[PDB]
């Protein structure tokens, strides 16, 4: 039934890891074509019985936020771009445009009145216009969660299925820096036939156009049979403009972009610019441009020629769609008109050429290679990668994950029922979802967008945070209290969320203390959330106003707990130093939480005059030379204090980790026999070349291999707690903390790059694993995919991106790197792990930003460190282009991105509380996630339908003993269940009507989506 996604190699005609081992890289003048050669053609190719049919397809590339906001680029360009394409083409029937960002199209549909609606309508239904890909965005695909592609998707395609009846089937995408095969993944998933891309390495683009395999099969690296397959097209120059596109010589196609004869304010770097097409130039003209196009039109092997005409926010004034329009009319009247040429060329759309090319296909003239791979690391020209927007601007990155996770557990929280219009619960989900997907753009996630840019975008997630937590707490107020009782405003806050990570101690002091005490409250409920489909345990804390707390169970069953100071990092600018202060009125509670799958469980926290039984405290020493009291109030353990040494912490029957005197890790111990396994955390620095290319936003250009950060002597902090332990330590931009539940430690760094000029900051992890030159990174969140290090190409290159983890393992040992935020990172030498944490970089990377990057801020990165003996696991073969995680890396991936929700009660009493939601749902096999549940109609409907995303991992076995799970059936997760379906993934067309009402489980590496119905 299911395929082997571990054992079988699949046969590919071109697989990227191969292709990169082989290939020379080298940066040679091709001429004309300069990352090329001089293209030849044989003229008796096309004759009277084979004709060249090109397709000349009009766009405009419009950015949601770059160098404008949204709405300032929507004001100032697209609105009018809109405008007069809707009367353009109204007027002129045959011409024709595409259009791929649904953001702004919505923006614009609903500004118009009705009239204009309608005439709109009839110019999409007749073909004219066409929509492309139709996601909200063109999304960024190094730095994005698949989970998050998949949502932005979903958003453009229901709103253009609701209004324009409309469901693309190609996508487009023109400017993301490098490409990812998550991307055919989910459109093959959703219903695509066709896709394009264009921005691959130069070398990439020669290397395939010798072959004519630039259009190809694109299937999953562990795909064997091939129905992952999705048809691609790869543009085959350096750019998507009009002097990139026509053919090989930018100088002759730079002519035929009639914007530029100068009226416009633009004109041609290459000195020679358009003429007007006259009946005694339209021969010569002629001449020139079907040369180019037969040259471009060798590099492909079908007879029918895709020629994009655009650029950046193009088609915007009336007179410039009349320069494009007439002069092409009168260049195919005479070109069709003259059998010499043996062409056929007409504006079109993009479906229209895959439809052709397809037909070629079937008619037997060509047949197309299969590929498999990814295109990171992207280069544009000579030594300029692009891994710098792999870390830039990383609070954003950060925050993204953040709000990925809030707006799923909205979504799912208030799934359950059906709520009244009046508590406005599809509204704010819908600006949630809406904030989220504009920020996939390949301008936000990536943090190549102006500063003021970048705020705007921070500003519109904000308000996306604030309406998940409005909309989860009323969930729970409903879900938690008997229903005779329950008397909502939906105005009122009856929970407030308590997150300890974000914006995260140090950041931001957004988190609410617990006040209890004796002249005043008691006691406080507490409600934890469960987003994963399995019984889940987890640690949470939270702040509370004495140290002489305990916690119980909704049955009044005492809870083991443990009380922490709370630490506040300073930088002292008196004494020179980065020290610790602890509070002496606020104090952290901990204990073990446990959940029901996709449930909650409700606990309270109660004050006493003294100690209680079930409550510990944790020691505290402060290592540093000249240390100063530590006052800590009601805490019943007094500070210690010590010259910096080396140190050694276990906490429950987890790992034994050493410390050096620096408190940085020096090794791990898995039990009480085994070796103390060497594993090192580093801080360095990389700088900016002082001739030359400059770093910036996008690239990364370092001046040689990074320098040791000079530690001094740091203040380092100890904690000693029965359920949780920790070191954290002040460096020099850096608060470094190793925290210790049991289990692998969480890491958490507290970044603040301050005014280091020109400086890039890395966490490096040595090690004596004998990796040699593989290593491991993520795509997506979705896929593992082999590395493998190439010194003929510079140190940028090696770095990929670092969406959610990386690995380096040799026969018997393997170490995995778990991230809850994007960032960039490599191995650079046998043995070792890197991932940058901030960069600070003066000058402007000529990509068009036109600034640096000082925008910079304070951000707490996290992470989970896995070490782990993997002799005992089946591993694909040394051919197999994919890797796979460990149970406990997966988990251990999940704790970082969808933790458990806290949630406080806000008032003094709760009456009618309940105790748990959730205990009878199905707790799912650990691989399987509910990745989406989200119900699609409103209350009104006689029948309510709610859709499912289902994702299956795959993780290695590794002889560990399989329990019995149960099986989730989705469909019978709400009662009264009527009809149950497979859908695409963006739930927009049913694919299977299921016999007994029962939603299959996927196999490994599958993904499927489900809608169930229930009669109301
Ligand atoms: C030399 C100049 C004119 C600055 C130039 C440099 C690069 C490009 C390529 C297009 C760039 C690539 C980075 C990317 O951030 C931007 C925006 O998304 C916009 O749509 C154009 N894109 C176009 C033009
Ligand atoms: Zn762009």
């Amino acid at each position: 039934q299911c395929q082997d996604v571990v054992q079988d190699v699949p046969n590919v005609d071109v697989q990227m890891l191969e292709l990169y081992d082989r290939m020379s890289f080298k940066d040679i003048d091709g001429g004309v074509w300069k990352q090329g050669w001089n293209i030849k053609y044989d003229p008796l190719k096309y004759n009277a019985h084979h004709k060249l049919k090109v397709f000349v397809v009009p766009h405009s590339h419009n950015d949601p936020g770059w160098i404008q906001t949204f709405e300032e680029y929507y004001q100032h360009d697209t609105k009018h771009i809109l405008s007069n394409a809707l009367r353009h083409l109204h007027d002129n029937p045959e011409m024709k445009f595409i259009w791929a960002e649904i953001s702004y199209f919505a923006r614009f549909y609903h500004d118009l009145g009705e009239n204009k609606k309608l005439q709109m309508k009839s110019i999409v239904k007749n073909g004219q216009l066409e929509f492309v890909t139709g996601g909200w965005v063109m999304p960024d695909e190094a730095n994005s969660h698949w989970r998050n592609v998949l949502l932005q998707l979903t958003e453009g395609q229901t709103w253009l299925k609701q209004f324009m009846n409309v469901t693309p089937t190609a996508s487009w995408a023109i400017d993301p820096f490098g490409h990812s095969p998550t991307m055919p993944y989910i459109l093959q998933k959703s219903g695509f036939k066709n896709m394009l891309i264009q921005r691959t390495h130069y070398s990439v683009k020669k290397e395939l156009a010798q072959q004519r395999q630039l259009e190809f099969l694109w299937r999953q690296i562990w795909d064997n049979k091939g129905d992952t397959a999705l048809f691609t097209h790869m543009m085959p120059f350096y750019s998507y403009d009009i002097p990139h596109t026509c053919g090989p010589d930018p100088k002759v196609c730079c002519q035929f972009d009639f914007k530029r004869m100068g009226s416009f304010g633009l004109s041609c770097p290459w000195k020679v610019p358009p003429r007007t097409i006259s009946d005694q130039n339209v021969a010569a003209r002629s001449d020139l441009l079907v040369d180019q196009w037969k040259k471009k039109a060798e590099l492909y092997r079908t007879n029918v020629l895709l020629i994009p005409l655009g650029d950046d926010f193009r088609f915007k004034q009336n007179t410039e769609w009349d320069v494009q329009r007439v002069n092409y009319e009168r260049l195919f009247e005479h070109i069709n008109s003259q059998a010499h040429f043996n062409v056929q060329a007409q504006f079109g759309t993009l479906q229209e050429y895959f439809d052709a090319v397809h037909q070629a296909e079937r008619a037997g003239q060509a047949e197309f290679p299969t590929l498999s791979g990814d295109f990171f690391t992207y280069a544009d020209r000579s030594d300029n990668y692009w891994s710098g927007y792999y870390t830039s601007r990383p609070y954003h990155k950060r925050m993204d994950r953040v709000l990925m996770h809030y707006v799923r557990a909205a979504e799912m929280l208030s799934a359950w029922h059906s709520w009244d219009g009046m508590a406005r619960i599809e509204e704010r989900l819908e600006q949630a979802r809406r904030e989220l997907s504009l920020f996939q753009h390949h301008d936000g996630i990536t943090g190549t967008a102006k500063t003021h840019v970048v705020v705007d975008y921070e500003q519109r997630m904000q308000e996306a945070l604030k309406a998940c937590q409005m909309v989860m707490q009323q969930s729970v107020y409903r879900l938690l209290t008997k229903p005779s009782i329950y008397s909502p405003d939906f105005s009122f806050s009856y929970f407030t969320l308590d997150d300890s990570r974000w914006p995260g101690s140090g950041v931001e002091d957004s988190r609410t203390t617990i006040i209890l005490g004796e002249d005043i409250l008691p006691s406080k409920h507490v409600v934890m959330h469960n987003t994963l489909p399995h019984w889940r345990e987890q640690l949470v804390d939270f702040y509370v106003s004495s140290p002489f707390v305990s916690v119980t169970d909704l049955a009044n069953n005492p809870v083991e707990a443990q009380v922490s100071p709370v630490w506040s990092w300073h930088h002292d600018t008196l004494t020179k130093t980065i020290h610790p202060q602890g509070s002496t009125t606020k104090y952290r509670i901990i204990f073990k939480a446990r959940v029901p799958p996709m449930g909650l469980a409700t606990y309270v926290l109660t004050i006493s005059d003294s100690k209680p039984e079930h409550t510990s405290y944790a020691s505290n020493l402060l290592l540093r030379k000249n240390p100063t009291s530590l006052p800590l109030g009601q805490y019943p353990e007094d500070v210690k204090f010590g010259d910096p040494r080396e140190i050694s912490l276990r906490v429950g029957n987890g790992p034994t980790l050493a410390f050096s005197e620096q408190g940085l890790l020096k090794s791990i111990q898995l039990t009480q026999d085994s070796p103390h396994v060497p594993v090192h955390f580093k801080f360095l620095k990389y700088g900016v070349r002082s001739h030359g290319d400059r770093s910036g936003a996008y690239l990364f250009l370092p001046n040689g291999p990074a320098s040791p950060v000079e530690l001094g002597q740091p203040v380092v902090l100890v904690t000693k707690g029965k359920l949780e332990s920790s070191v954290s330590v002040g460096l020099p931009s850096v608060v470094h903390q190793t925290i210790m539940r049991g289990g692998a430690p969480e890491i958490r760094n507290l970044v603040d790059i301050g005014s280091l000029d020109n400086t890039e900051i890395v966490m490096r992890l040595e090690t004596h694993i004998d990796s040699g030159d593989i290593f491991y990174t993520d795509l997506n969140g979705l896929q593992f995919i082999k590395r493998r290090r190439l010194d003929k190409l510079p140190l940028q290159a090696n770095y990929y991106p670092i969406p959610s983890g990386m690995f380096i393992e040799d026969a018997n040992t393997r170490l995995t790197l778990l991230t809850g935020q994007p960032l960039g990172g490599s191995s650079l030498a046998s043995g070792e792990l890197e991932i940058m944490q901030d960069r600070r970089l003066a000058s402007d990377d000529e990509r068009g930003l036109g600034q640096g990057v000082l925008d910079n801020k304070p951000v707490l990165h996290i992470y989970r460190l896995v070490l782990e003996k993997v002799n005992n696991c089946v591993r694909p073969s040394k051919l197999h282009p994919a890797g796979y995680l460990t149970s406990a890396a997966h988990k251990a991936s999940q704790s970082l991105l969808d933790p458990l929700d806290k949630f406080i009660f806000a008032e003094n009493e709760w009456i009618g509380a309940q105790g748990q939601f959730g205990g009878d749902h199905p707790s799912a096999r650990e691989d399987l996630d509910v990745s989406v549940m989200r119900r699609l109609t409103k209350s009104s409907a006689k029948t309510q339908r709610v859709g499912y995303v289902l994702h299956r991992t795959n993780l290695m076995q590794c002889g560990t003993p399989e329990e019995h799970t149960q099986k989730l059936d989705v469909c019978h997760l709400l009662p009264n269940v009527a009809r149950c379906e497979r859908t695409t993934l963006t739930f927009l067309q049913n694919l299977e009507h299921l016999d007994g009402m029962v939603a299959p489980e996927v196999c490994p590496m599958e993904t499927a989506a489900y809608v169930s119905s229930h009669s109301s």
